[PDB]
């Protein structure tokens, strides 16, 4: 009914997914959209039928029609040149033959969730992977490639696969200084020292900190981007004793709207990794495990409103993210992200999490 609790639903259902990849991850870089993840599965629900299309909207919590209009105009507004603060976004269906498909299916893909329905030749797992890439590639600006191998794809079985592709660099409200970055020390998890580029300024930022259900304490700051709609969030603990494991655990909305309520704006010497983060992940098993196992079994699977046989043999998301210099008393506390940490990105007007990433090395 209201956009900001219809959005915080699908938010939370992709952190929900996060946190279950991070447990059986605990040491590797996790970069994911939950958001993204949000609108895959509405991609999705709009061809499902049956057991299918009910297990979706158990776990979702909505359905599409009728909630659609608002869908809409979240995602649109996210992707707005009006954020000054370009984030891109690939969604694409790849069906073996386009052409056979319900036009609803794909007319409402595109209007509600600007996702393509696309054909591709299967039966060839290489030249197919090909078009896939080439796709993302020419739709993400070029800046994201490679996300499929021939190896993914059953030349016989393979029917539909999904893609989420997000790529994000923005400027920052307060830019870096280029003279300022540093090599630093890094101690990813293995406790070894690594030696990394560190952006570093002093200036205002909102900041803060909490405790964890467990007691085990944390520090967090926001970084706002220049459009101002869209923000970066980091958290890690505050003792290097405390792995990054034992803070993240149950972390959802819920938490980041704890950490607003929290953070004050202050003076701070910020300290954090150069670096790009980009990760990719099949949502397959995350999402059986919050009970979505229809479309994927080849006898279950129920897409009657896709075409008039298929299930979904894989979901791809690839997330993107550059993190740069550019953007536009008594002793000051510090904030320096030298050990595995956690960040958001953010866009503020709708509360959409766009990004969710656990960074194990820089």
């Amino acid at each position: 009914f209201n956009p900001l609790s219809l959005e915080e639903l699908g938010s939370n259902t992709g952190i929900q997914v996060f946190n279950q990849i991070v447990k059986s991850r605990p040491h590797d870089n996790i970069v994911i959209s939950p958001h993204g993840i949000a609108s895959v599965l509405g991609m999705l629900q709009l061809g499902a039928d049956g057991r299918t299309k009910k297990q979706l909207a158990m776990v979702m919590r909505y359905g599409v029609n009728g909630v659609g209009k608002i869908l809409k105009k979240i995602n649109k507004a996210i992707v707005s040149k009006k954020n000054k603060d370009i984030v891109t976004v690939a969604n694409a269906v790849f069906v073996k033959n386009a052409s056979e498909i319900e036009v609803p299916f794909v007319t409402r893909n595109k209007d509600v969730f600007q996702c393509e329905v696309r054909n591709v030749n299967f039966e060839d797992p290489a030249s197919a992977c090909d078009s896939i890439n080439a796709w993302v590639k020419n739709e993400t600006r070029d800046m994201i490639d490679n996300l499929l191998s021939p190896d993914l794809i059953d030349g016989v079985l393979t029917r539909l696969v999904l893609v989420n592709a997000v790529y994000f660099k923005g400027l920052w409200k307060s830019r870096f200084q280029p003279e300022n970055t540093k090599k630093r020390t890094f101690v990813a998890a293995d406790g070894k020292s690594y030696q990394v580029p560190m952006l570093a300024q002093l200036s205002v930022f909102r900041c803060g900190s909490t405790s964890a259900p467990n007691d085990l304490w944390y520090n967090f700051i926001e970084l706002p981007y220049h459009g101002e709609s869209i923000s970066m969030l980091i958290a890690l603990p505050t003792e290097s004793s405390t792995p990054l494991s034992a803070i993240i655990p149950h972390i959802s909305t819920k938490t980041i709207d704890s950490w607003m309520s929290i953070m004050v704006p202050k003076r701070v010497q910020v300290i954090l990794p150069k670096f790009t983060a980009v990760a990719q992940t099949d949502l397959k098993e995350p999402l059986k495990v919050l009970g979505i196992t229809d479309m994927f079994d080849s006898s279950k699977a129920n897409f009657a409103k896709i075409t008039t046989n298929l299930h979904v043999s894989h979901i791809l998301q690839k997330a993107k993210i550059e993190v740069s210099e550019d953007g536009t008393r008594s002793s000051p506390p510090w904030f320096i992200v030298d050990r595995p940490f956690l960040f958001f990105i953010r866009h503020n007007p709708t509360g959409a999490v766009l990004f969710m990433g656990q960074i194990n090395k820089p």
